[PDB]
C-alpha cells in the first residue's frame, strides 16, 4: 500500500493517454453544441460589434470622409483618446478595414466608405428575443460597448464595466454557461478526474487554480473532489474574487484561498515550488506581459509530473476586443516575436511555447471530426511537467 508521499505523483496519468481514455466521452459531448445556432450567434455578434465601434467613433466626433487619409496618432488625438487606450483604438481600426470601411497602409489611414446609421442597442435587444441563452454575452456587451467612446477617452475605468464590485458574476455566466463555455468547462473536469483516477488511498491530491475569478471553471470541478484527498487552491490577483467565490463555496471545506500573481515568482508569494499536482489556468495566462515568463513560473508551481490545464480562446473576436480588450491585461503583451499583435495564441502556437517551457506531452482538446468551427476557436490543454 504504502510509497513515500515525500516522492513525485508517479500516479497521475498521462495526458495523451488521459485524452485516448475520454475520447469517446469526448465526441458525445461535443454533438450536444448546435453547429448553426452557435455559428449563427457567433456571426450576428461580430457584425453587431461593428455597430458599437462605429456608435462610438461618431460619439467621439469621427468626421473623416471617403479618400481622406489621417496618422493614427493624430487621430487619437483629435477624438481624444487617452494614451493608455490607443493599442485599442488601433484594433478599431484595424476591425473597420476588415470589413471594408477602413484601409491601412504604412501606419496611415484612408476612409474607404462612409458608415452609416446604426442603432446597436435596438439591435441587441433584438437578438436578445431571438437568443436568449446567450443573454450574459449580449448584456456585457451592451454594458461595455455602448460605453466604448467614455473607455478610450478615460472618462471610465473599464474595470467597472467588466468587473465591477457590485457584479462580479456577468463575466463568469460568460466563461461558464455559454453553450461553448458548457462544453469546455466539462472536459476540463473530466480531464482532471481522469488523471487522478490512480491516486493512492495513501496520498493526498493538491490542485491550484491561478485566475480563477469567481470560479467560472472551478464550479465545474468542486462536485467531483474527494475532500478526504484533496486540497484545491482557489487563487486570483484580486482579493474580491477570492472573497466572492469564498462565499459561492463556503461549504466545500477542502478549499483554500490565496491571492497569486503569475506574472512574479509565486514562492515570492507564500506558494511552495514544485509541490503541486495539478494546476488549472482557464482564461488567464493570456493576459500577461511575457508568456514565457508566465509559463515558467506555472511550471515552477508543478510537481514533477503534475499536469496543467490551460483552457484558452484561440481566435481573434470582435466582440471579446469590446469587453475583455477593454482592460489592461489585453494589451499587456511585449513579447513580440511571438505575439506581435494580439495577446491570443493558436493551437499550435500554444504547443510550441508549452515545449520551450519545460512542458510535454501536450494535448489540445477537443479534436473531434466534425465539430462545430466554434469549438475550434477554443481549447483545452492539458500538458505535463518535464521531469
Ligand atoms: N497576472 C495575473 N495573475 C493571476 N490572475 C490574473 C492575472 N491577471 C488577471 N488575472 C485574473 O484572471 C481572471 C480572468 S476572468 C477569470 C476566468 C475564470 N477562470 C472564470 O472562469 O471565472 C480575472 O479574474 C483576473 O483577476
Amino acid at each position: 500500500y504504502f510509497q513515500s508521499n515525500a516522492l513525485p505523483p508517479d500516479f497521475l496519468l498521462d495526458p495523451v493517454e488521459v485524452s485516448q481514455q475520454l475520447a469517446p466521452s469526448l465526441t458525445e459531448l461535443v454533438t450536444l453544441l448546435d453547429n448553426a445556432r452557435t455559428s449563427e450567434i457567433g456571426t450576428q455578434l461580430e457584425e453587431l460589434s461593428v455597430d458599437y465601434i462605429v456608435q462610438g467613433l461618431l460619439q467621439m466626433g469621427w468626421s473623416y470622409q471617403p479618400t481622406e487619409s489621417f496618422d493614427l496618432d493624430a487621430a487619437a488625438q483629435c477624438l481624444g483618446v487617452v494614451p493608455t487606450q490607443v493599442r485599442l483604438f488601433e484594433r478599431l481600426l484595424q476591425i473597420l478595414a476588415e470589413v471594408g470601411i477602413l484601409q491601412s497602409n504604412q501606419q496611415q489611414w484612408q476612409v474607404q466608405k462612409t458608415a452609416q446609421k446604426v442603432n446597436p442597442s435596438k439591435q441587441s435587444q433584438s437578438l436578445l428575443s431571438q437568443y436568449p441563452d446567450e443573454a450574459a454575452t449580449l448584456t456585457l456587451l451592451e454594458r461595455c460597448a455602448s460605453q466604448l467612446s467614455g473607455v478610450l477617452r478615460g472618462e471610465i475605468d473599464p474595470v467597472q464595466l467588466v468587473f465591477p464590485q457590485g457584479d462580479l458574476t456577468t463575466a463568469t455566466q460568460l466563461y461558464k454557461d455559454s453553450a461553448v463555455a458548457k462544453v469546455m468547462n466539462t472536459i476540463v473536469e473530466k480531464v482532471i478526474m481522469k488523471a487522478m483516477e490512480k491516486l493512492p488511498p495513501s496520498r493526498g491530491i493538491r490542485l491550484l487554480e491561478i485566475g480563477a475569478g469567481t470560479g467560472g471553471t472551478t464550479s465545474y470541478i468542486l462536485p467531483h473532489l474527494n475532500p478526504n484527498q484533496t486540497e484545491y487552491i482557489f487563487t486570483d490577483i484580486g482579493a474580491l474574487f477570492t472573497s466572492k467565490a469564498q462565499e459561492k463555496f463556503q461549504d466545500y471545506r477542502f478549499l483554500g484561498y490565496q491571492t497569486l500573481d503569475i506574472e512574479v515568482d509565486p514562492s515570492s508569494q507564500g506558494f511552495e515550488s514544485h509541490r503541486y499536482d495539478v494546476i488549472i489556468a482557464a482564461n488567464v495566462l493570456h493576459a500577461t506581459t511575457s508568456l514565457k515568463q508566465t509559463l515558467s513560473h506555472v511550471r515552477q508551481l508543478l510537481a514533477p509530473g503534475g499536469i496543467l490545464v490551460l483552457y484558452e480562446a484561440t481566435t481573434r473576436s470582435r466582440w471579446v476586443d469590446l469587453i475583455f480588450g477593454l482592460l489592461e491585461g489585453w494589451w499587456k503583451f511585449t513579447d513580440y516575436e511571438l505575439r506581435p499583435d494580439y495577446p491570443l495564441l493558436n493551437r499550435e502556437q500554444w504547443k510550441k511555447v508549452l515545449s520551450e517551457t519545460g512542458f510535454t506531452q501536450v494535448v489540445t482538446l477537443p479534436e473531434v471530426e466534425g465539430m462545430a468551427e466554434a469549438l475550434s476557436q477554443q481549447t483545452v490543454i492539458v500538458a505535463q511537467a518535464a521531469s
